[PDB]
């Protein structure tokens, strides 16, 4: 099911009239998939799928649909309806969320830990991946370099 990740890869990347550029970043990934007294897995980066909690320092977020963004006060507050891929991706200045075809971006400086559990496929990322973008003849291509 490729599709899903290019999918994804193009909606991301929308990039100006005549771009070919590597798009670095903690994408999705097709290597492990998984599929389940709840699971815990370490060291992640990002975290997409088809109750998750991420654990952090003063704050941390959750998705029940609801998504929400608190300490142990609010930030971030989000109710939505349900080839749609959804995650979450997170670094030291902010957490950008992936719901229902749009893309949210939001800005503070959190310590996070890499301790992630849950309560459905499940697509965790570890490590950079590399796509090429490139939409010079009017069509966005997507592919590997
Ligand atoms: C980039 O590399 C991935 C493998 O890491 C390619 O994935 C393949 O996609 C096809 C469907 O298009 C599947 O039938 C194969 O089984 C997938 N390979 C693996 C190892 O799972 C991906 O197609 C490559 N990108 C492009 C544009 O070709
Ligand atoms: C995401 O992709 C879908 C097509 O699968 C499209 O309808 C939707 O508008 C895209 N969202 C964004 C933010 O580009
Ligand atoms: C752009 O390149 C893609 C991939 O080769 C091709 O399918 C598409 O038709 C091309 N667009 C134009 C206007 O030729």
């Amino acid at each position: 099911h490729w599709n899903l990740i290019e999918n994804f890869l193009l909606n991301y990347s929308i990039l100006p009239p005549n771009s070919d550029v590597v798009l670095g970043d903690y994408f999705p990934t097709v290597q492990p998939w998984f599929n389940c007294l709840y699971v815990t897995m370490e060291n992640l980066k990002a975290l997409y799928w088809d109750h998750v909690v991420v654990k952090g320092k003063p704050y941390s977020i959750t998705v029940t649909a609801i998504i929400c963004i608190c300490k142990g006060d609010c930030r971030l507050n989000h109710k939505f309806p349900i080839n749609m891929l959804y995650g979450l991706q997170w670094f030291t200045d902010e957490v950008v969320a992936y719901l229902h075809g749009a893309i949210y971006r939001i800005s503070f400086e959190n310590k996070w830990f890499g301790t992630v559990t849950l309560g459905w496929w499940f697509n965790p990322v570890y490590d950079v991946t590399y796509y090429r973008v490139n939409n010079k003849n009017g069509t966005t291509i997507v592919s590997n370099c």
